[PDB]
């Protein structure tokens, strides 16, 4: 699968792009495995990048 | 008790609603850990997060 | 040499005083060390900070 880090890397450069459902998709799907796993550290990342990516857009 | 990452998820959802005082009290405790342990990473995770909360309104 | 999380942490604080060109020579240091490190976390790190960076100025 990808990778937390890398859903998030796509994400931001599809809201530098301007592309919000697409962004927004992958932003779902890295907070959907950070809460699966019940990781802190993901979980805090996508929550920072879900941030960026709403200012960016 | 709680770690860096528990605490700043906590500052930016009280930032979020409207809550400065306590948010900041959070991150003032993370970053306080974050120093003791002397973690790089948590200090720049720390650091991220006082400016996203510190930029809302 | 420096950390990559040090190197950004200092980013941050150049930028905020808007030192814009220091700030970005740090960041290319940053994404250089991360980039030979072939580190999928220090990416996203550097990636995020990046955008705080060129957000503030
Ligand atoms: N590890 C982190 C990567 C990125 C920058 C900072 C805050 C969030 C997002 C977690 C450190």
């Amino acid at each position: 699968g990808p990778s937390v880090s890398e859903l998030l890397q796509r994400a931001l450069k599809l809201a530098e792009e301007g592309n919000k459902e697409e962004a927004e998709k992958l932003l779902r799907e890295a907070r959907r495995i950070a809460e699966e796993l019940n990781d802190e550290e993901l979980e805090i990342t996508v929550q920072v990048v879900e941030i960026l990516v709403r200012q960016m857009l």
